[PDB]
DNA sequence: CCGTGTGTGTAAAGAGTGAGGCGTATGAGGCTGTGTCGGGGCAGAGGTACTTACCTGGCAGGG
């Protein structure tokens, strides 16, 4: 098996596709705007503790 | 008269929840012990009609 990983392949787990839900596609929506949004605010957060702390 | 454009069977995936049994984990029980801490009483400050009597306002005199 490892000589078959290397060199290439792919095993029958990497290759099963499931069609995609309608609701998994909303939740991906919601996920990438919540996470764009922790990323964005985690900065800002860390300077006003910052500023208080001082 | 042979092109093609649409239907159809029926189990095969595809999820989509849902269910059931089993196996492991937990508990409860005295026991005995030892540090500790919330706890839980524990009392405690500390905040219907008629008649008679009594009181008040008034006008009156007195000095």
């Amino acid at each position: 098996t490892r000589e078959k990983a290397a060199q290439g392949i792919k095993a029958f787990e990497e290759l099963l596709v499931t069609k995609w839900k309608n609701w998994e596609k909303a939740l991906l929506r919601k996920s990438v705007v919540s996470d764009r949004l922790q990323r964005l605010l985690q900065p800002k957060l860390l300077k006003l503790e910052y500023l208080h702390q001082k």
